Order: structure tokens, then C-alpha cells, then sequence
RNA sequence: AGCUUUGCGCAGUGGCAGUAUCGUAGCCAAUGAGGUCUAUCCGAGGCGCGAUUUGCUAAUUGAAAACUUCCCAAUA
């Protein structure tokens, strides 16, 4: 071979940059093959727990 | 006029809630249900059947857990 030590490093994001765990990556790619996102509901709730863990971590 | 009682309902604080809270259309019941104490005495329901309204909020699962057209590229 050639001969290198590729650092394959794979990892899930979002557009925030924060990390995502495996069950949200996992609802990401879901919404997105189906081409349907969430609720104005569910999207209200998961920004206002965004604003909250902000707000904790902030302290 | 001030004060007070019983009963009742509204409002409120506090408390209780499966040996608790009710319906009972079934039956019996002050013309006496039920009594081991006080029995020539007490005085209320008792027994079977069948239950334990409404609003808000949060969380979990799920791709989506429900309120009225959404997406893509570029400039302003």
C-alpha cells in the first residue's frame, strides 16, 4: 500500500456546531429522508429546552 | 338597636380521602334497622349490587404525539 494512519474520525453535528447524541443524529436523519420535519409544537418545546440548557450551562 | 342560636346555601383558609367518598333503579326500615357493655336497656338507616367529573402543564416513545401552504439559489 501506500502507507499512511488515516485518521478516520466520524462524527454528528448540527448546525448549532454542538454535538449531537446517536438518538437525535438518528431523529435528524429521519426528518430528513422523510421529508417531514417536527410540529410548530415540538419545535417550540425543543427550542425553549435549547434556552434552558443555555441558560444552566451558563451558570 | 346591639348580641346570640339551629338549620341551610355561597365564598374562603386548613384538613381528610380505598376500614375513604357515593349512586343504588334491589330489599328491608321509627308500624323500629342494629345491639357481646347499662337488656323492662339503647334508638338509625341497614344489607346486597355498582362506581371513585373538568382544565392546565410537563415528560417519554415515535420520522411525524396534530391549529390552516412549505422548500431551494441569488440580491436588496
Amino acid at each position: 500500500k501506500d502507507g499512511y494512519k488515516p485518521d478516520v474520525k466520524i462524527e454528528y453535528v448540527d448546525e448549532t456546531g454542538r454535538k449531537l447524541t446517536p438518538k437525535e443524529a438518528f431523529r435528524q436523519l429521519s426528518h430528513r429522508f422523510h421529508g417531514k420535519g417536527s410540529g410548530k409544537m415540538k419545535t417550540e418545546r425543543r427550542m425553549k429546552k435549547l434556552d434552558e440548557e443555555a441558560l444552566l450551562k451558563k451558570m
